[PDB]
């Protein structure tokens, strides 16, 4: 409950920090961490330029809400669900946030 | 230096918290805070739905870097620069992050 919380925080932060180790091979982009433990919102974000195209946008965003990990955004090829389960997180404590609640009843994880 | 830091943190967090008080009149969108004091990255973000259109995206993002406030994103009508100055922040401690360095030499604020 608080131990599940602390495990999920650890594991969410590890997974996101892992994915901080790479960045696009185009331009002058920095990849940054925005971790808010008070509200349990965890984001990694691209900020920079490709010449005079402004590059700006979350790559990956995971929330912890009611003892579950909500995947709010993933712009990568990675399967973050499968990477969370590979860290020993139960498939039913994972919500795909960018699926509608109806889509969620079908796509294999927790509806909420 | 550390007092400027703490003033800028206070004032950045106040301004962002202000803008948390409103949200789009379309859909089921939540507006959330992601404040990282370790790295001084401060974001407010839209997360939700407009029917089955996924709504996801930073509304407003301010960083504190080398004793200056970097406006990384603003999707609103607000002039955050002018709102920062209206809080007593000097125009030369404000960097418009979504302008190129060349654009910055022209648009009235600090280049870095």
């Amino acid at each position: 409950g608080m131990d599940k919380l602390n495990e999920y925080r650890t594991k969410v932060r590890q997974l996101l920090t892992k994915h901080l180790q790479y960045k696009p091979s185009y331009g002058d982009v920095e990849v940054e961490q925005i971790f808010d433990e008070e509200h349990d919102h965890y984001q990694i974000i691209s900020v920079g330029w490709n010449n005079q195209h402004r590059i700006y946008g979350p790559i990956m965003h995971l929330d912890i809400k009611n003892n579950k990990i909500w995947i709010q955004q993933n712009t990568t090829e990675a399967d973050i669900a499968l990477e969370l389960m590979e860290m020993g997180i139960d498939k039913q404590d994972i919500v795909i946030g960018f699926h509608t609640p109806k889509m969620r009843q079908l796509s294999g994880f927790a509806v909420e």
